[PDB]
DNA sequence: CGTCCAGTCTAC
DNA sequence: TAGACATGGACGG
């Protein structure tokens, strides 16, 4: 549920729905607690961009397209497990909370927001979040900047594995990506985050949120194969890796010493 | 087999 | 903030 895999994901949707044609409603599963997605078009296409976590999906009726209406955007989250998947229309995965039906007179597939857990959410819509930070893949030179002009906000306080999980400065940086480029860097998790970015303006800690996120992508790898990611990783999980509960509960994997502010 | 672990969101 | 939110598979005792 990182950068890379929101960013994949809205590559798959644009190239598996670039031929596509969709009609009908927009069906959410019954179980699904969030909103119901008042669209619905007799032929539209479905186009989508991703910034940092987040994903933008726009239904878009063809000329002519009944009833006459503007495009209609949505934006998701895919918490822990969020996916999308293009399917035939009779064999929907397990957990579908959300489909989109291709229209005759194609063979009639379903573009599915398929998430296990249950955990993301998506909104009607197309505004980003309003407090997240500028993407770390696609706005890198603003989401420097954000960090940098911003160093004296409370939120470098914290210790660094836990700066790059806030959303506001780091967006798209999840639980994965914090330890393989701390790792990279071989700064330890619980130095403070203002000492450590302070320290600087061999690509520093702004550019490896960056350029490392980018390695992912470039995989294809958690791809919206597997193996190839697993291959990729250094820290997250590998065997003689260290690891620790930060202050929320989420695992900081790490090499080396902790830092002063470990519990 | 029972336990544990795997990004926001909510409410006290 | 602390726990909620929630499914399934790996991992133990």
């Amino acid at each position: 549920g990182e950068g890379p895999e929101l960013h994949l994901a809205s590559q798959f949707v644009n190239e598996a729905c670039r031929a596509l044609v969709f009609g009908g409603c927009v069906e959410k599963s019954s179980v699904s607690r969030n909103p119901e997605v008042p669209f619905e078009s007799s032929a539209y296409r479905i186009s989508a961009s991703a910034r940092g976590k987040e994903l933008r999906l726009i239904l878009s009726p063809l000329p002519g397209a009944q009833p006459q209406q503007e495009p209609l955007a949505l934006v998701f989250r895919f918490g822990m497990s969020g996916s999308f998947q293009l399917v035939p229309r009779e064999e929907l995965p397990r957990h579908a909370h959300l489909r989109f039906y291709t229209a005759p007179p194609g063979p009639r597939l379903a573009l599915c927001f398929v998430d296990i857990r249950r955990f993301g959410r998506w909104d009607l819509g197309g505004k980003w979040q309003p407090g997240r930070g500028p993407c770390v893949l696609q706005e890198y030179q603003q989401f420097r900047e954000n960090v940098l002009r911003n160093l004296a906000d409370k939120a470098f306080d914290r210790p660094i594995c836990e700066a790059l999980l806030d959303q506001r400065f780091f967006n798209g940086i999840g639980n994965y990506l914090r330890a393989e480029i701390l790792y990279r860097l071989k700064i330890p998790p619980f130095e403070k985050a203002r000492s450590v970015l302070e320290a600087l303006q061999n690509p520093d800690l702004l550019e490896l949120c960056h350029s490392v996120p980018k390695e992912v992508v470039q995989l294809g790898g958690k791809g919206y194969d597997f193996a190839a990611f697993r291959a990729w990783l250094r820290c997250y999980g590998m065997p003689g890796m260290s690891s620790l509960q930060d202050r929320h509960g989420r695992t900081i994997w790490f090499q080396g010493d902790p830092g002063p502010l470990a519990p």
